[PDB]
């Protein structure tokens, strides 16, 4: 990996650390809509994204800059904000992981 994506698997890394999994754990896997009976949740999220598809793609050498990375984790926070009313416990667990991933990607080597 390039120093650029070293700092984003670094960010990976501490988002999976037990240190934030009292909010990160709905983040973890993708949405069973099925599962949480949300069968509208495949016609409201076009690009579903979660950390296990994002750590996947990042052992895969998928991504080729931080810029496309950050493109995922906030995805997956967008549809978050997307999917849920404001007010739903989910949506206040993605703002507090998404004020980690964002105060440290800020500190972006350049
Ligand atoms: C990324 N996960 C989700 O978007 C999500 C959604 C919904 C959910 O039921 N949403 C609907 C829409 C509105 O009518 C309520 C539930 C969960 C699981 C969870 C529950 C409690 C606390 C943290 C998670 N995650």
């Amino acid at each position: 990996l390039s120093e650029q994506l070293k700092h984003c698997n670094g960010i990976l890394k501490e988002l999976l650390s037990k240190k934030h999994a009292a909010y990160a754990w709905p983040f973890y896997k993708p949405v069973d809509a099925s599962a949480l009976g949300l069968h509208d949740y495949h016609d409201i999220i076009k690009h579903p994204m979660d950390l296990s598809t994002v750590k996947r793609k990042m052992e895969n050498r998928d991504y080729r800059d931080a810029q496309e990375f950050a493109a995922d984790v906030r995805l997956m926070f967008s549809n978050c904000y997307k999917y849920n009313p404001p007010d739903h416990d989910v949506v206040a667990m993605a703002r507090k992981l998404q004020d980690v991933f964002e105060f440290r990607y800020a500190k972006m080597p350049d």
